[PDB]
Order: C-alpha cells, then structure tokens, then sequence
C-alpha cells in the first residue's frame, strides 16, 4: 500500500524497437510552483501604449500549470532518432501513457534573511486531465516549457494561461471565461500517483524520405510522345514573318514541352534572404517586406507558412524570410540576437513536387492577343489549390512538434499543421497540474473577505511519458547506396549532443526526418 | 517435364531481410570454354629462367573450370551491404543453395575467314562439387574469376589448377596427381539442370563495429587505484643521487603508469611507407625492405599480415608496405600500376585492441642492472603470443573475401583467414564444370593413337547462388550518433556504384564493415 516511506513509481526511460513498433518512454523530475499567488487574472494588451493594433489580446492566466511533451526530442534520443530516420520511410504515434509519481511537496519560509524548506506531508496537489477538449487548447503554438531533451534535467512546469475574443484591450460579448476548478481533477498527497492512458486517431504516417524523381522529369527519356504542341507561330527561314501554326511531339530533346499528367503543390510567395550580407538590401525589411495574412484587421506575419523548397539548385545562402522554422543554440537570447546564434532549418528535399519559397508559382496570359496585339503573360506568386496537384508536407524535425490540433470547424483543407506534425482532431489532453492552496492562519474573528494569506508552497516529482509508434519499413530496390544521417568523422573539443566541460547538454543542428528516397 | 523448349529455371536476385536472418541470392550468365584442348598439362616454373628460387613451382592445369562465389560483392549489393554495415554488430552465413540452369552449348566452326555459331542439342556438360574435400582446395587465394558485382554483367568461367610439392622445377616423391575426370560427375544436356545445399559449421560472428573505448583507457578517470608502482629510483631534491626506492599510487594524473589486466594483440612489424613521395626513401625497398617469411628456403612475403592498425593517430598518409589490402580502381593494369589506380584499405578501428602495423610492440629491458651498468631497454618488433592478450581481426570489405579453408593440420592458433573472412574447416565445396569432348571424325581404319581432333565448342548457362545469413542485432544504449556509411551529398559527373556513359560499372571506394561502436 501507499504511504510516505514507500515510492509510487520507478524510473524508466528505454526505446523498445520490436518488429514494426518502436515503444519510447521518458521520465523526467519537475518543479511546480505557485502561479499568481493562486489567483486567476485578467491580462490584456491595448494598442493605447507603444503596442501596434496587431499585438493587441485579452485573456486570462491562471494559477495552474501544464505538461507539455509535445517536442519529438522529449521522446528520442539522438541516436534513437538516427535509427529510425535512417531504416525507415514512415512513423505515427499509436498510444501513449503517462504518469505522476513520487510527488514532494514543500513548504518555504523567510525568517530575517534565512531560507528554510521542510517537508509538508499533508499538502496535495491537483492533477486533471481535460479529455473532452472543453478548454483553449494550448498547445501546439510551440511554446517553451518541454520536457528537457536530456533525461538528467530538471525543468519547471509553465503556467497556463489563454486567450479569448477581443476588440483592442477591451472584450466582446463573446468573451469567454473558464475557471478550473471546476472541473473534477484528482487530489493527490506525497503518497498517491496519477496515470491515465490515451489512443491516438488513425493519421497517415508522416512520410520521411525525399523523392528521387522531380514531378516534370517523370517521362521516359528515350522515347517520343504522340501528343503533339504548338512549337512555332511564325514562319521559320523566310524573308517575311506570315505567321504559321507549326506542331511538334515533345521529346527528349525538349522535355520542358512535353504533356504532363500533375502540377507542383501550391504556393504563396516569401521575401528571399541572403545569408551573405552584401547581397541585401540596405534597409529594415523584416516586418515592411514580409509575407503576411490579414484577419479581423490585424495583419499577422505568415510563419513557416506552406510547405515550400526553401532554395533552388545551387543555391545554398537565399533562404525565405518567414519560410524556414528557425531554432536557437544553447544558451541563445531571446531579442534581436545574431545569425550564428540561429539555426535555420532547411527544405532540399520537396523541391521535386514543391515550388520554391522565394520565386513565382508559374506564369499565366494577362490578355487576349491580336494581330495588332502583343501577347502578355503576368506571373503568379500565390497559387491555391487546382486539380491534378500533388505536394510534400513540412519536415518534422528532433526538436519540432509532434502534433497539433486541428481546429474544429465546418470545413478545412488537407489539415496538416504548418510547422510540421500530425494533425489531430482529438490530439493527446492536456495535463493540468496545480499546488492546492494551504492558508496561513485566519483571524480569531470572522470575515468575509476570502483569505489573501497563504504558506508559502511548491511540489517537485516525476512524470514518465510513453508512446507507442508504428514504423513504416524501408523496402527499396535501389542498387547504390543510400544517404545516410552519420555524426561528423573529424576531431572536436567535444561531443555533439552531449554535455559540456561545463555540464550543459547542446544540440549542435536540428536533424530533418528525410534520409531515405523513393520514386515519386 | 525438361526438354530443349522449356526453361531449367528463373532468374533470381534479391535480398530478404527478414528477422535476424537476411537471405541474399544472385543470377548470373556464365560462358565457359573449352581449356587446354581437353588435356591436362604439367606446368613448372624453375630458377633455371630468370624466376629466382622464391617464384619456382610445380603443378597441373586441367580442361576443367571451376564456379568462384567467394567475394561479399556477388551477394549484396552496395545498398544491401549499407543495411547491413549499418544496422549490425555481427553476422555469419548459415547455409546456401546454388543452382545450374538453361545450358546452350554451343560448337562453332572456321570456313575461310568467316565463323558461325550453331547450337548442339545433344552435347552435355560435366559438373560435380567436391562434397569431401579430396581435390586441392583452391578457393580463398582471392584469385579472379568470381561471380561479376553487378548482374548483367557475363563472365567467363576460370581455368582450375592447383600446385604440388616441388623442389625447384622438378617434382619430389610425394608430388601428387589428381585425375578429375575420376570422380563421379552429373552430365546434363541443354534441358538438364543442377543443384546442390551446402550448411555452414558453426562459426563465430565477424564482429562489425568499432570499440568506443581503448584497451589501456578501461579505468575509471576519476579514482586512484590503491595498487603500487615505483615512481621514482633516486633521491628527489637532494643535493646527492642516492638512490633511494619512492612508490606511488597511479591515478588520473598517470594513467600511462597504472596496472592493467590486458595487452595489446600480437605484434609483427611492417615497413612504414608514406602516400607522400618526398618523405619516403630514394632506393627501391619494396622487395627488400620487405617483411618476409622463410619456408623451406623460399622468402615469402607476408600479405596482408596479422591484422595491425594501418597507423596511429593523425597520421593518414603512411601505410605499412605489404600490411594493407589493396583494391584497384576499375580499368586498372596489372603491372607497375600508378597510387591513383588502387584503394588502400585502411584498418582505423582496431588501433584502440591491437598495435600499430608501422611500429614496435613495446619495449623490454636487455640487461641486468648494477651500480656499475646502466639500464638497458631494447624494442620488441614481433610479438607472438602472451596470455592476457586481446585482438580484433581484420575488417572484411564488400569487395573482399568471403571465407577460407582452415588447412588441416595437428594444430593452429586462431584459425581466422589474414586477409578476412570465415575460417572454415569443411568450406562451400568447389564446383567444377567442363565440356564434356566431342571427337571429330575418326579414321576409317583403326588407330590406337588418342583422338586429337574434336569439335570447336563452347557452353553458356545460368548460374544461382543463395545464401542464408545470421544477423547479430545492434543493442546500445550509447546516447549520440553513430557512425553511418553514407553516399555523398554533393554533385558529381556519375553516381558511385553505378554505369557511366560507356555502360562500365564501378566501385569508386572499398567499403569497410565497422561503422558501429560497442565497450570494449
């Protein structure tokens, strides 16, 4: 039985990799503390200070904390992610688990200058999970407060908070307010743990590879069509240009006119970047040149935006400017910090069956022409979508999310999340996890005031998250070899993805899903 | 039933990798000729000619030929063997099966100037394996002649032979002649076909992968030992010398000096040769400088060796002269051939178990020490071996031998092949194959003579060779990357392991099979 002198739980981390399966589970230690002096508080911004009418809110931050797990390098270890980027095309998450056990709770206090911590045995604390989705969702924005991606780190809980309809600082009527506690949610003391066990959606297996074939080079290189197009208008070798409709069949010779069977994926135009600095312009076009949709009459940047080639052959430095998801290095600040400080992810792979992000779609006719008439043709830098188009979902990276939410609502288009990820109607429910509130002693005589005064509190323990994923076997024909994912061959200071002189684990590059090929 | 208008068999190549087994087979189409006019010939080479003593022998060619799978690159290919290099720390071949089928033999005939070829139905062939061993075993000399790499590729079938003991160009008493046509053999005509199952013996796992850690580094970095060594014969400090005895505990700070419960693997020296040409010697020491062996009064050279580092810690450009396995480049000349032609193996990983190919073994005292005489320490070049002694083996290559014949003999030691492979007592027996002689027209009148006069006469046919492997499963609980075989990631004119423009395929490198990591 439970109690005081006895663990609720042990630590388990492992991969399990068995047949077509993979089984990760993690377990970490966090600290949870208390959140606005247990009080839920309106929190708004208005453009009446230097905030611009695009970064006005409304909303509410309550007392309660949450886990998030929703980062892939909470659940693999580096060479786990290496060995299924490299043996396999496709993963998806079945199931998971998830525990809280071996929780502490701790009372502080100052005396003069002197801290002290002691042990409260009685206290508890709250632990719900919102399994039919009655609450913002908030997750899935890619927020901090992960688990850590090295086991041996200890992490602090974030606080939960949301956002609700607004018009500038002020709310509407529509406004929404959600008090917590009322929900039901499990008290736990220093004795009690807390599990539940959820099933994820069938959702197509995230495709990790890269296509061997470009979308237009799909044809047979050595043989004709019979189809014929419309090679020349004009007469060719006389002395007067009398226009003459002259036919052709494509071949290998042009390829570029032949018939095609499919179109590349959509597009919608980013601002190209140069990492050299010369080739930029001179000026501040970060926020005047970007890429932006304008909603309720707030124009919101366009961030990572459609899946789309991040550059064209040979070219390594142009990058798009909202385009590509943008990690930081260890120890990297949060304002305006240097290029070496960032690394930009990349899209090589979908440049097959994706347009590139900094050029036009295509070019279509502007006009009917005539014989007095020039022919005009206007180029297209937003393309939704047409039939007969095929595309590449975003990358996943080791340290990008796993899923998002899809929203709910009458009607969406190939719900996939934009940073990358699997879209989920029913994704994993959010953990809510609060220090139930201990009051400092009360007068002798009664008030109604509710009671301001309380210890001074925070609970520590551990949390152990497992998912399942089914594996999508590499069966290939392929006579040469593959690329692979290898750590570099070459001497260093130190190791890549392991700790410092100094103890702090880093992650030197983020590592993209797609090693493998095959066929388009 | 068989007959001249149905097939013997299909053609098959593939790879199943199923479990810890994988199960890889190959096809090839065969073409063997008629050898030595259907006689058997003794062959010598004496001193008399410019052969010196070393070069003489003495044996027999045969009309025979004989079926040569034994090389890694018949049965995987390149991308079959990065699965396998990748993925595993071990494997071993269980059993194989191996096929005959869809023979033409073919007799062509001179008019003139003009030749033609024309099948003849009713002529055979003669094939028998040698199930217990009784024929010299000539496989596992790494001769030519083995199944093609790439599978469309027809390959002539190569002349047997085999050497007898010999004391300069003539014969002794125990010179041995062995008579093929003496076996049974199965005869088959152009419907026939022929099969046979060999089982591999027991044996260990070639082990793939690299020790993470150095056989001299296995202490604990951060604790003394409370073992003794001497530090110090004199007086420190003093104004005298006197000698005076001072020990120490060995600790992080000497670790050179610390007791250790294993040594390095056995040590025979190698001459030191550098890829730069200014820093090697102005002579011609290949021959002489040479490591040889002495056996019964020929100097052989040894090649490759015991298996040795190839050189020590940032050193990349020297390689011991014969210590290494060389590969030529495809299209290369077999005499006096330029570096750029061959690709020196390198053996990189087992520098942390087994010393330097270039360099000494260790160093021991040649003399009794007194106040008088002064201590006197002398380099050991060979090393043969001492108890508590660890080694790897040599790392077996895609284009590299599979297996060799353990001579039977009283005794060995280690019996694992020196240029790699599978020590095998009972090997995959060697299968001979020849046309079988059709006389050209006799005499009317009776002669006693042998017929010299035969048919002009060729075969072609199919060949399947399959064989089972046992996969050892990488198990690691190491934290970061490994290691990976991959391709390169940049442009090039042709892709690696592939046809160029001429229809030439090639192997651009050799491929190792130790890219994985475990403790030592």
């Amino acid at each position: 039985a439970d109690g005081v002198g006895s663990s609720s739980g042990n630590w388990h981390c492992d991969s399990t990799w068995l047949g077509d399966r993979v089984i990760t589970t993690s377990t970490r230690t966090w600290a949870l503390p208390t959140y606005n002096n247990h009080l839920y508080k309106q929190i708004s911004n208005g453009t009446s200070g230097g905030s611009t009418n695009d970064n006005t809110y409304f909303g509410y931050s309550t007392p309660w904390g949450y886990f998030d797990f929703n980062r892939f390098h909470c659940h693999f270890s580096p060479r786990d992610w290496q060995r299924l980027i490299n043996n396999n095309w496709g993963f998806r998450p079945k199931r998971l688990n998830f525990k809280l056990f071996n929780i502490q709770v701790k009372e502080v206090t100052q005396n003069e200058g002197t801290k002290t911590i002691a042990n409260n045995l009685t206290s508890t604390i709250q632990v719900f999970t919102d399994s039919e989705y009655q609450l913002p969702y908030v997750l899935g924005s890619a927020h901090q407060g992960c688990l850590p991606p090295f086991p041996a780190d200890v992490f602090m809980i974030p606080q939960y908070g949301y956002l609700t309809l607004n018009n500038g600082s002020q709310a509407v009527g529509r406004s929404s307010f959600y008090c917590l506690e009322y929900f039901p949610s499990q008290m736990l003391r220093t004795g009690n743990n807390f599990e539940f066990s959820y099933q994820f959606e069938d959702v197509p297996f995230h495709s990790s590879y890269a296509h061997s074939q470009s979308l237009d080079r799909l044809m047979n290189p050595l043989i004709d069509q019979y189809l014929y197009y419309l090679s020349r208008t004009q007469s060719t070798g006389g002395t007067a240009g009398t226009q003459q409709l002259l036919f052709s069949q494509a071949g290998p010779n042009n390829m570029s006119a032949q018939a095609k069977n499919w179109l590349p994926g959509p597009c919608y135009r980013q601002q190209r970047v140069s990492t050299t600095l010369s080739q930029n312009n001179n000026s501040n076009f970060a926020w005047t040149g970007a890429t932006k949709y304008h909603l309720n009459g707030r124009d919101s940047l366009v961030n990572p935006g459609v899946a789309m080639a991040t550059h064209k052959d040979d070219e390594e430095r142009f990058f798009p400017s909202s385009g590509v998801l943008m990690f930081g290095k260890q120890g990297a600040g949060k304002d305006n910090v240097d290029y070496s400080s960032v690394m930009l992810t990349s899209e090589e792979e979908i440049k097959t069956t994706n347009p590139v992000a900094t050029e036009q779609y295509g070019v279509v006719a502007d006009n009917l022409q005539q014989q007095n008439a020039a022919p005009i043709v206007g180029a297209v830098n937003s393309q939704g979508a047409l039939p007969g188009m095929v595309w590449q979902n975003r990358d996943v990276y080791l340290q990008g999310p796993i899923w998002a939410k899809i929203p709910h609502t009458d009607g969406n288009f190939h719900p996939s999340p934009l940073m990358g990820g699997f879209g989920l109607k029913h994704p994993p429910p959010q953990i809510l996890i609060k220090n139930t509130p201990v009051p400092a002693d009360p007068p002798t005589t009664f008030s109604q005031a509710k009671l301001a005064s309380f210890i001074t509190q925070y609970s520590t323990g551990q949390v152990s998250v497992e998912i399942e994923w089914e594996l999508q076997k590499e069966n290939s024909k392929r006579w040469n070899p593959e690329i692979q994912y290898t750590s570099n061959y070459y001497k260093s200071t130190n190791v890549d993805f392991a700790v410092n002189t100094d103890g702090t684990y880093s992650e030197p590059r983020p590592i993209g899903t797609r090693y493998l090929t095959r066929n388009l």
